[PDB]
Parts: structure tokens; C-alpha cells; sequence
């Protein structure tokens, strides 16, 4: 698995489950091209977005849905989504962990990268 | 002053000084539309990119150039840039203050809504 | 004012008021002395803790009582405190921000030393 | 296992390898007791601290020896460690993982808490 993304709750204390999550990655002519998408299990992971093959050098999104998280849990929060944009594979291929910590008006967010 | 941006660096133990802020506005066909962009400042803030009268209810995205800040420290960091997005909402307070910590493989980033 | 402590709730997206802090100094035994203490402002600050008289070198802790913040709210909260401990150093810069950002589950904290 | 510490290392984009990990538990007397300790793995992960009938209800502080590991990577970091004080199993047995992600002048921490 050469791109996974774990999201945790800040409120609840919990895995943040059913996050929705889009990857986009970065044309030739500098559009962002839908390349994969997925939620979050019941573990708060998401598995299975990519493949060495298809996972190439280039500028990768993660787009984490937080508010449509938020609003599917009744809360009213701040952010639209998490973003987190950054080049991939540049030096061969890598293995990229994206991991999030959410609340209403926060998240942090950070990059676990190891080379298989 | 509606809308302050404010960076610091967890590395340093500092603000995170002459790091370039852009901030777009999401126009009808969902593009995104430049806005207010500046430096912060010694104290890693920029003041001063919005009037009242222009900031109106909307969708928008500070985008927070981390890439050129780790460059010009000599430390290479992951991320391309730091991007917060969200919408202004009149209903709520009137003074919002996006804040960012940033690493070189992390950041966090919060808001701070007051009246 | 070489120490002051900045706190931030993550929830409600505002500052974090009159919540309460404690700063203790380590004594030559290893014990905790009572230092300085107050409650978080309007804006979720505590400023006129001490003095640079009195803010010699050593160690340092900062606690901030998040528990009854959080139940005031009427939250449950994970943790008993925050604590935030360091050595306060002449050879760095002279001014000490210690912020925290709230969440029931979760805190953040970073130093902010500057000159 | 009932506790479990994890701490990422926010400057590498990696886990936190040899973490010096110690636990206390606030006696009747109102002191910190020495209630375990360990170190993080490759992983940076620490699994195995106590077990279910030893982790009894009480106050907990995870003390996570922050200073110790910049200072063996040859960083002078801040904080002398990140403490993390918090009530456990008051409500019967809990599952927790505190995680920890770190950086020369700041650390965020987070629980997870499960019912198993």
C-alpha cells in the first residue's frame, strides 16, 4: 500500500469513521486530475486507494472531507476539508501515511514516509 | 481588521517570518479567485488584507507558501504548501483569525472567531 | 512580561477564557514550588505572571487546568491537565509564549521565544 | 493491551524510534508511583506496558521523554518531556493509545479510547 490516510477524532477520542477522502494529481496542464478516492473503515484507515504502477512521480492532494464528517455528525464546523498537497515518488517510490487529527475548528495533520 | 493570518514555526520555537499568504475567493463557476495575499510580518502575522466591506459571506482558501519558508531555513519539507479553506459565515463572529504551527512534515491550524 | 500563556479552544474556535494556570519552579529536592498563577483573559491570555527579576534559569512547568474548563462547558474531557514543562535558558531569546489549542481529546502546545 | 503509546517525529516525517516511555499512578497518598515504563519501537510504537488486571482505575500519567530524544539526534529541544494525566477504566476496563507527535518546540497528543 503505497498511500494510506488515517483520520482520529479529537472530541470523541476515536478513529474518525466514514471520512470521505479524494486524491487528485497534478496534469501537464496543471489541472488537478481526479486519481482516487475512498472512506475511512471503522479503524479510521483508508486502504486500497493505489498501486506502485499507478502511484508515479507527481503532485498529489489529499482531500480529507471533514465538514461533510462534521455536518453527518450534526456539528456545525469550520473548515470545508483538510488539504495536503506534496510531491511523491520523486526520489523512486515511497510509502506515504497522511494522517489527520480533527475537531470543529482545528485539525492538524502530519506525513509518515518510509522507503520499502 | 476581519481577517488575520498568523504562522509559527514549531522547529525554531518562532514566528515564521517573510512566509507569502495567498487568499482566493471561490467564484460562481468554482474557480478559485485571487483575493488579498501579503508577507507576514517579524511577529509572523499579515494584517491588513481585507476590509469589512469587501469580505463578504463566501468560500474561501489561505493558501500558506511553507514550501519557500523550510527552503530558505535549509530544510527540505514535505508538503508543496499549507491550505486552509472554509466559509465566512455572517451568523457567526466578525473578526476571524486563521492561525497555522508548521513543521517540516506536519502542520496544525486552527481559528479563532471573535466579535 | 518574559513569560505569558496564550490558550485556544479547538471546539468553539475562540479563546480559551478564565481558565485557570499554575506555574511551578523545580526546587533543588526535585519538588514543584509554586511560582506565579492567574486565569486566562477575554482573549485567552495570562500576562503578569513574573518578572525578569524574578524568572531566574531552570525548570519550569506550566499547568493548565483544562478539566474544569472543558466541564464548564459542560464537556467531558480526557484529561486531568495540561502540562506544559521546560528550562528556561539566558542563552535563548528572552521572552517565553507558551500556547496550548484545546480539544476535549487532544492538546497542542508550542513555545513561541523571542527577543 | 490496555495502554499503548505511539509518537511520530514531525521533522522526518517518520515514527519516533526509542522513545523512553515511564507511567505513574497517583497513590492514596497522593503521589506519582512508578507504574511502568518502556521504549518505542522501530515502529514507534510501545506495546505491552501493563496488563488488563494490573491497569486498575486510577490517575495515569504517561510521561513520553521527549527532551531525552532530540538530545540523542543531537537537537536542543524545549520541552523537558510531554506529560499526558488523565483518569482511566473509571467506567470499567478501556483500551487506550496515547499518541504523541513531536517537534523540536511543540508536541500535539492525542487519545484513542475503545471499549472492548
Amino acid at each position: 500500500c503505497p498511500l494510506m490516510v488515517k483520520v482520529l477524532d479529537a472530541v470523541r477520542g476515536s478513529p474518525a469513521i466514514n471520512v470521505a477522502v479524494h486524491v487528485f494529481r497534478k496534469a501537464a496542464d496543471d489541472t488537478w486530475e481526479p486519481f482516487a478516492s475512498g472512506k475511512t473503515s471503522e479503524s479510521g484507515e483508508l486502504h486500497g486507494l493505489t498501486t506502485e504502477e499507478e502511484f508515479v512521480e507527481g503532485i498529489y492532494k489529499v482531500e480529507i472531507d471533514t465538514k461533510s464528517y462534521w455536518k453527518a455528525l450534526g456539528i456545525s464546523p469550520f473548515h470545508e476539508h483538510a488539504e495536503v498537497v506534496f510531491t511523491a515518488n520523486d526520489s523512486g517510490p515511497r510509502r506515504y501515511t497522511i494522517a489527520a487529527l480533527l475537531s470543529p475548528y482545528s485539525y492538524s495533520t502530519t506525513a509518515v514516509v518510509t522507503n520499502p
